[PDB]
């Protein structure tokens, strides 16, 4: 019952919930064979840990702080002064220092443009031969929105995406077994990224502007002293990498569930207004992730029935824990019209995900547009998926954008 567990057996990145669910089902709280870290699977377990202050994100309460002191030395600032190497009081700091920025409000401004990329892409390979909404449409949307907002040309949109992607992978190669990528060229995009990063931020100081992002931090770190040059290229690097595969996933996920069911996509038609409902579903319904976020205890205890390992890694199996019977009425479901207010696809607590509303902006439009002028879309081929250690990640989604 708390037994297997094969978060990378092919197979699972396509559907995880018919294996995940048993563990789920019988055990509350499991330990991962080879993980040395236990595994939450049920909801109102998996959320308390969340908003728990006897749990910690970083390594200064893990089995070995002296363990990131090691293998891929390049990220050492960006895991020690990043959003998750910040003791708590450092962390709420920053966050309020950068919260406000992230408001559905502030970010409203990046529609136009988002719109316009989106545009560009769907007109430019249709009426061509085959589309893959992957590769050539998800792909080309996350990092334009990120470069909008860090004021930043469309030039450097390939370097950073490229960032982002072998940052993600490598910042969990402490937390999961393999990769997708090789080590050799992952540290060249890192080398390569935090180098752009650099001329970015040394221009920016040069030519400061008015209402803006990088301004604004360049400032409050020499400036009253709220943030470090550490904490500040930490935050910003952060970032991109957090914010590029997530909503990619999402974009395909979403298109992928609206094909997977005509009922949910014949009610979006009927009323657009449900598209950021929908959106939210997706996420709840079938989780972008492989296992979930991950947790460190700071002390001894034994939270249902299990004694921890004073630093000991613990997984919060998201996928499950959204697919609750108890919280969520017909869980195995895609409903769109259902209450989602208890997604946790976007956390909770301190870390809660500040680029949520920038996640939903992106996919609202980019789902939005697609279907409105491809509305006859069908599925071509099975989708691929992957192997990412963080998320189901799907590698291909081609469709046919008008059949005959
Ligand atoms: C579909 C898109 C996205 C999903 C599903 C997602 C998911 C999440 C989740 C679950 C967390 C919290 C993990 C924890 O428990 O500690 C998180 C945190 C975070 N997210 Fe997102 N995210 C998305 C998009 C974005 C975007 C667009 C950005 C930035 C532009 C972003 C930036 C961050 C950052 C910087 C954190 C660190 C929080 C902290 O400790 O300060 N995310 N995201």
């Amino acid at each position: 019952p708390a037994f297997d567990f094969k978060p990378f057996a092919p197979g699972y990145a396509e559907d995880p919930f018919p294996a995940i669910e048993r563990l789920r089902e019988a055990t509350p709280i499991f330990y991962w064979d080879e993980g040395r870290s236990w595994v939450l699977t049920r909801y109102h377990d998996v959320s308390a840990v969340f908003r728990d202050e006897r749990f910690a994100v970083s390594r200064e309460e893990w089995e070995s702080s002296a363990e990131y002191s090691s293998a891929i030395p390049e990220l050492s600032d960006m895991k020690k002064y990043g959003l998750f190497g910040l003791p708590p009081e450092d962390h709420a700091r920053v966050r309020k220092l950068v919260n406000p920025s992230f408001t559905s409000r502030a970010i409203d401004l990046l529609r136009a443009e988002i719109q316009r990329t989106v545009d560009q892409l769907l007109d430019a390979r249709s009426g061509q031969e085959e589309f893959d909404v992957v590769r050539d449409y998800a792909e080309g949307i996350p990092m334009r929105a990120i470069s909008a907002l860090l004021k930043v040309p469309a030039e450097c949109d390939e370097k950073f995406r490229r960032f982002g992607s072998a940052t993600a992978r490598a910042l969990g190669v402490g937390l999961v077994p393999r990769v997708d990528e090789e080590t050799k060229t992952l540290v060249a995009s890192v080398t390569e990224g935090l180098a752009l990063l650099h001329g970015v931020l040394d221009e920016r100081r040069r030519n400061p502007l008015e209402n803006d992002v990088l301004t604004m931090l360049l400032q409050a770190e020499a400036d009253g002293s709220r943030l470090s040059t550490k904490e500040l290229v930490a935050l910003v690097g952060a970032i991109i990498a957090a914010g590029t595969d997530t909503t990619i996933y999402l974009i395909a996920f979403a298109v992928l569930n609206l094909l997977r069911s005509p009922e949910a996509l014949e009610l979006v038609k009927a009323e657009p207004g449900l598209m950021r409902n929908a959106l939210d579903e997706v996420l709840r319904f079938d989780n972008i992730l492989r296992i979930g976020t991950v947790r460190f205890a700071r002390q001894d205890l034994e939270y249902c029935g299990a004694s921890i390992k004073k630093g000991e890694m613990v997984f919060l199996l998201i996928p499950s824990a959204l697919r609750d019977g108890t919280v969520f009425s017909r869980p195995d479901v895609f409903d769109v019209r259902r209450d989602t207010s208890a997604s946790l696809a976007y956390g909770r607590g301190p870390h809660v995900c500040p680029g949520v509303s920038l996640a939903r902006l992106e996919a609202e439009i980019a789902v939005g547009t697609i279907f409105r002028r491809f509305p006859e879309m069908k599925l071509k081929e099975t989708p691929v998926f992957g192997y990412h250690p963080a998320f189901r990640n799907i590698e291909s989604l081609n469709v046919i954008l008008k059949p005959s």
